[PDB]
């Protein structure tokens, strides 16, 4: 038996397990898959032999992401911008300017007012309390309805929606306004910062940092899928798809939220959690690496295409690059390569698509989702509760961070809070 | 005797007198000077024979200034932009961009936050109540102190202060933050709009519109300076520097605020008004027309010089132009032409100054001031009261508009309110 079992080997489980062990605890980490890192997954390009790519989480910003910055400093892990962005190829209409901030003068007053309105609204959110605890329900409505109330003219309306589509991984009609404002709050009450947090990347991949942390975890089992967590007796029992059980005074759940409905909890989780756990969150982000020929370097495109964003990622050669596109998996089928070409050529009619690469996170039984985003109405009913302990079972992860949800930073934040709960218990 | 005597023939007195007469009232208008229009003064250039210039009020914006827009429509008075602005020559440091909005990306987050803060603060102001009636005293502090609290980086800090210097006609240390926020509120709660209201000019001069309105006023006396207004008996008596008195059921004071201390009121004005009336407001705006050679057309400059702004005004020839500079008369002596050249060359080192033109509003006994701006502490003590009736004496004018102070629009607004008070009395 262990002081703690940590279930899931993403950044959240890795941090918890490491920190617990360093506190002198006896810790077991169980990972269902064949690798550690979870939604941070660097690996070889399917399109370009020998090229390492981020198929999930990649971008960070030291100022918004201080826990992560500490990890990088701790291990001397090198980072950089993926690219300098210099060529803008927007589809925002004939008045937009081809710059990173493409809003023309004629829209300045509208932007100014919308800035005030969005930030006023975001300032309603106290990040320690939970979105269900603050009379915020009037904001928990479809994003498109919220944005209609701003009455933005066309460049800025489409700019805002495009980035919002990108960032939440939902179309405007499925996204919660309140959740947008949450991301705004997380970035020190900044609209701009939501997109400026795409600031650097792992020079050598997210695996650089996954490997550093796991070197400090003495006991890891891969290919071990937890199917049951039972705290009816004095010590927690964790059953596994094909193994003995393992036992611990404490269990940390660090698997993705949309997988919890597959674990049998004994006794059942508190009832107010159960419905949202069953439904799952509504995130359908879809990040597609696109192998292309004839693209200039430094391209960024934002606009009204089925790819809201498309931007530079890495040089493959003098004539070939990878771009990255975000959309959502409910709106777009990445295996429809005819579709990919259309989506690309919309922004970049001169470019040829050579191939694509992505991971179907939503179909993957270890995930059942990309990054968190609530369905409308979800998180004003229950939010903070999802990441509270139930008896001796803790819930951590990005998905449930109040402070930086959907980011690597949020995995780290939640782990911190669990480690501490467990040390003071 | 008259139904109404209107004292002062600026836009405020002209509107009142006209509207009253059209309501069937018997009205006398008394103007101290040799012309109608007051601080709207178009006349021949002192530097360029045959050229008509605005030596005071010139700029308008139909959307912010609807009463004025109505006057223009009423009389078919033509307007236009003075110039298209295309060349920017800022002194805001090495990071600024040479555009109308010169803020670089590195300052975007700071601007965003400052936008929120300024507008939140401005939204504290209800425009119908008076600045002394709203617990606003914490904002009534020196602008530079307020701005220090925003902690803006250099481009945006200097940009904001420059325009604020221009617009209030006071240096930051003498200007009230609360008054800045007032102008922000007046422009439909917009920072940007304060400067975007420089939208058009009178094609033929402000006199175009002064002459149209005065054609509808049957009785005007020029060169008649009011020295006394006495409502101790049943009918108001108005004494004049060298004339009979004139008598009226009602008297409208439409002279500038800083001249009221020269009129003997009987009985004395309510005591809470008296101190600010005695002190005067603190506006020291100074608008200088600068005759130049070797300037390209379309120049706008903003920066940290003793001229915060300098911009295009009119073509004189293929090689000569007038620019306009704003500063303040406490900081700058316009009769020091060596000073003018230095101030110009700071922005435009290639240009020769040929001459200058301005009106010393502050020395002029019919004015004792340019446009209104309160001393710090003034208008949180008394504001709305200054433009309320005292018995049968009304106080109108730009200086005392709650809705658009310091603009032509405010003269029109106040006149409207008096005419109406008098019709319902
Ligand atoms: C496409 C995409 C792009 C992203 N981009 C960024 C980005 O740029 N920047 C950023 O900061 N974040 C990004 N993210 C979000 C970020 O990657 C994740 O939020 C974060 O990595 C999640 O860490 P975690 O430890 O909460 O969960 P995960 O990393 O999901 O870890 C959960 C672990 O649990 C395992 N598991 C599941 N079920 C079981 C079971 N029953 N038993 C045992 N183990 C199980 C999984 O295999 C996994 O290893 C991105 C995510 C995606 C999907
Ligand atoms: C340099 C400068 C630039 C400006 N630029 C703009 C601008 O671009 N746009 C804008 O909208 N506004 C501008 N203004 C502000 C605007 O011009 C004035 O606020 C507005 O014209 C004032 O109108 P009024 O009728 O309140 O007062 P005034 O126009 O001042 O009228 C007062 C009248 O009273 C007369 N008078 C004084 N004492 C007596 C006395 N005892 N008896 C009889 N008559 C007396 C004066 O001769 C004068 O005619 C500017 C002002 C200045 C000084
Ligand atoms: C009393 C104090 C007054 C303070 C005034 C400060 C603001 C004055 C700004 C006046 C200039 C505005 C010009 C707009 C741009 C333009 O016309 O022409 C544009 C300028 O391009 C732009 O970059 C506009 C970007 C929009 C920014 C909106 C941000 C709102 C935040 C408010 C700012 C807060 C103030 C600073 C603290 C050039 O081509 P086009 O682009 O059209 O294609
Ligand atoms: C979840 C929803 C997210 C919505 C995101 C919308 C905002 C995303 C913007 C991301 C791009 C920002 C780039 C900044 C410019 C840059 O880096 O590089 C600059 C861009 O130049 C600019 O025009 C910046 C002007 C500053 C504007 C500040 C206004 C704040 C208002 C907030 C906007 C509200 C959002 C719209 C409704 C180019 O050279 P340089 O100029 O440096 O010299
Ligand atoms: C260049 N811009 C403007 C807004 C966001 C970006 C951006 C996008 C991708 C990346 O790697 N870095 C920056
Ligand atoms: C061009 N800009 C940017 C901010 C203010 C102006 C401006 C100045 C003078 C004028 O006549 N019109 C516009
Ligand atoms: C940084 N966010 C957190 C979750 C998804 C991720 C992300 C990264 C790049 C991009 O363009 N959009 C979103
Ligand atoms: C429009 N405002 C009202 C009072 C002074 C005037 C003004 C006009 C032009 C300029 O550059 N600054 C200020």
């Amino acid at each position: 038996m262990y002081d703690a079992i940590v279930v899931g080997g993403g950044f959240s489980g890795l941090k918890a397990a490491r920190d617990l062990t360093n506190a002198g605890k006896k810790v077991l980490l169980l990972e269902g898959g064949e690798r550690l890192g979870g939604r941070a997954y660097s690996r070889e390009s399917r399109n370009v032999p020998g090229l390492r790519v981020e198929i999930g989480g990649a971008y960070l910003h030291r100022k918004h992401h201080p826990r992560l910055a500490a990890e990088l400093d701790r291990y001397g892990i090198p980072t950089a911008a993926a690219s300098e962005f210099t060529s803008f190829r927007h589809r925002l209409g004939p008045t937009a300017v081809d710059q990173a901030f493409p809003i023309p003068g004629s829209e300045a007053v509208a932007v100014e007012a919308a800035t005030y309105t969005l930030l006023r609204d975001a300032h309603r959110i106290d990040l320690e309390k939970g979105l269900e605890n603050q009379d915020l329900e009037d904001l928990d409505i479809p994003l498109n309805e919220y944005v209609d109330k701003l009455d933005l003219p066309p460049v800025s309306r489409q700019f805002l929606l495009a980035w919002a589509w990108n960032m939440l991984g939902q179309p405007a009609d499925q996204a919660s306004a309140l959740w947008m404002l949450q991301l705004v709050a997380a970035h020190h009450y900044s609209i701009l910062g939501v997109v400026l947090s795409l600031d650097e990347v792992f020079s050598n991949g997210s695996a650089d940092l996954v490997d550093a942390m796991s070197q400090e975890i003495p006991e890891i089992r891969l290919q071990t899928v937890v199917t049951g967590i039972d705290q009816s007796g004095d010590v927690v029992n964790v059953t596994v798809k094909d193994g003995h059980a393992f036992q611990a005074h404490s269990v940390i759940v660090a698997t993705p939220m949309n997988t919890w409905r597959r674990i049998v909890f004994t006794p059942a989780l508190p009832e107010r959690r159960r419905s949202v756990i069953e439904e799952g969150h509504g995130g359908q982000g879809l990040k597609i690496l696109i192998h292309v020929r004839g693209a200039e370097a430094g391209i960024e495109c934002v606009g009204d295409g089925i790819f809201p964003t498309l931007y530079d990622y890495c040089e493959v050669s003098e004539s070939e690059r990878l771009l990255v596109a975000f959309t959502d998996s409910g709106s777009f089928d990445p295996t429809d390569i005819g579709a990919v070409k259309d989506a690309v050529l919309y922004y970049l009619p001169e470019v040829e698509v050579l191939g694509i690469d992505y991971h179907d996170w939503i179909a993957d039984p270890l995930f059942e989702g990309p990054w968190v985003a609530p369905r409308v109405g979800q998180f004003s009913r229950v939010h903070k509760e999802l990441g509270e302990p139930a008896g001796r079972i803790h819930f951590v992860g990005s998905d449930v961070s109040l402070e930086f949800p959907g980011y690597i930073e949020g995995a780290l934040e939640t782990a911190e809070c669990a480690v501490n709960a467990i040390l003071h218990s």
